């Protein structure tokens, strides 16, 4: 079975049985990423003395969005000796060259099967390796990218104090608001969850899969368009048709070239400066989706949003856009 050959009306059971990882499964993938937290927590790294202040998860295991399908763990390391955006940015892949030769001499690293270290321009660069489960010894990657630790300890989606964004913009994607952009796909209803799991599927299987040399745009602005077509089409309501969303989404990328999409949850208008950044932001070529943690970045510039339009289209052709009468499902209104 798959997506494109499901009817409209069984997809809360495709999501639910086909694209669910197994609750035990992604324990036992927990339990052995535990141990690479606790690793970068604990470890004095010896460059300075360097530490890691703070470890999170992001991507599908930060907020609540992993696949069957899912084999990779993002975590964001906060580090001590980076004290502003443009030390980070200078001493990144050092702090990463650190990370990795005292990783090789990790007893409990070691002991966990690590292999395949390199780094990789993730854009920006990440250390990526294999570590194995403690139960079946399956292998796991894991990847790590450090950052300034910008925001202070505060409630999951509070605002951070405007000084913030205005030193951002004055100096010149940031995993310093890596925890901003987990929350805000985190912080949902469960069956939002099951539409961005739907979209995400989508989006690997019949875009990126088939397509896997082009610029295509990040998962994360997919997210951030499904959000957008839930908060606007359903009024935030935790209870809506899982097939009207997906159709929707689909609808909204055929618009691509007019897409403009913001949202002012971590930022507001208020502070001149930020205002000025987003007023700027927002007469660009389109699409536009500006990352709610970030006022600087336009998620969806520069990358291939034609070829997902053309496989949305090809989607809403499909079984799964379709009721059981053969009339296309409904999009929502905006």
């Amino acid at each position: 079975q798959e997506l494109y050959s499901t009817p409209a009306s069984r997809l809360d059971s495709f999501v639910a049985q086909w694209l669910q990882p197994h609750r035990e499964w992604k324990e036992e993938v927990l339990d052995a990423v535990r141990t690479v937290e606790e690793f970068l927590r604990q470890e004095h790294f010896q460059g300075q003395d360097v530490r890691v202040l703070k470890v999170v998860k992001v991507g599908s295991f930060g907020n609540g969005t992993v696949l069957r399908s899912t084999r990779e763990v993002e975590l964001v390391a906060f580090l001590s000796c980076f004290h502003s955006f443009q030390e980070a940015a200078k001493h990144h892949k050092d702090v990463l060259r650190l990370i990795w030769k005292t990783m090789w001499q990790s007893q409990d690293l070691l002991d966990l099967g690590l292999e395949d270290l390199r780094m990789e321009q993730r854009v920006p660069d990440a250390l990526v390796f294999t570590i194995q489960t403690r139960g079946t010894a399956e292998p796991i990657t894991v990847t790590i990218v450090p950052a300034y630790r910008a925001l202070g300890p505060s409630l999951p989606n509070s605002q951070p104090p405007p000084e913030v964004y205005v030193s951002l913009i004055k100096a010149c994607f940031c995993p310093s608001f890596s925890e901003l952009q987990r929350n805000f796909v985190k912080h949902r209803p469960t069956k939002l969850k099951s539409l961005l799991r739907l979209v995400k599927h989508w989006y690997q299987q019949y875009v990126k899969a088939r397509s896997p040399r082009a610029n295509l745009p990040p998962l994360y602005a997919l997210e951030l368009l499904t959000i957008y077509a839930w908060e606007m089409g359903t009024e935030e309501d935790e209870n809506f048709m899982l097939d009207e969303g997906f159709t929707t989404v689909m609808d909204l990328l055929l618009e691509y070239e007019v897409i403009c999409i913001y949202w002012t949850k971590y930022y507001t208008l208020h502070n001149a400066i930020i205002e000025d950044c987003v007023r700027k932001q927002l007469k660009k070529e389109r699409p536009i989706i500006l990352d709610p943690a970030d006022p600087t970045l336009n998620v969806a510039e520069g990358y291939r949003w034609d070829i997902v339009a053309q496989r949305a289209s090809q989607c809403l052709k499909q079984d799964c856009c379709y009721d059981n009468r053969e009339n296309p499902i409904s999009s929502w209104n905006v």
